């Protein structure tokens, strides 16, 4: 299991990485975001972490932009509460990486292109679909227009 640490408090992963509970406990993760509709909240019953589900699909019509602001709050609650946070979708990390790249665009002064390749460098498998990439490009233009 490889939980790519995009920041010190931010980890990107896939289906399997959220199951590696030993790994997550070493990283002091206390927050988890499941960006899928069908995967379970692994380790939910254990009472270990707080959870947030962004029920989305790796499709060309799925709107992740709606969840952008909702997930940013979960990440700033972790940073303000001094705890790690793992966002994971499935395999190709198309969905989960789009939200990560967007978190960097809103709070980090980075461009969409700069942030996209920052995450691409740490996790090479990142391949947000063009539907998600258009949202990311539109989120840049919005943010640049005082939005």
């Amino acid at each position: 299991a490889e939980l790519t640490p995009i920041l010190p408090f931010l980890f990107l992963g896939n289906e399997q990485d959220a199951q590696d509970l030993d790994t997550m406990q070493r990283l002091n993760i206390g927050y988890v975001i499941n960006v899928t509709t069908h995967l379970p909240l692994y380790h939910y019953e254990k009472g270990l972490f707080n959870y947030k589900r962004l029920p989305a699909t790796d499709s060309n019509k799925q709107n992740l932009r709606q969840y952008f602001e909702e997930a940013f709050e979960f990440i700033e609650e972790a940073h303000q509460c001094g705890k790690g946070l793992l966002i994971h979708c499935q395999a190709g990390v198309s969905r989960s990486a789009t939200i990560v790249i967007a978190y960097l665009m809103k709070h980090t002064r980075m461009t969409m292109t700069d942030a996209y390749k920052f995450v691409k460098g740490k996790r090479p498998i990142a391949s947000p679909n063009l539907n998600f990439m258009g949202q990311l490009l539109e989120f840049e233009e919005d943010l640049n227009n005082g939005v």
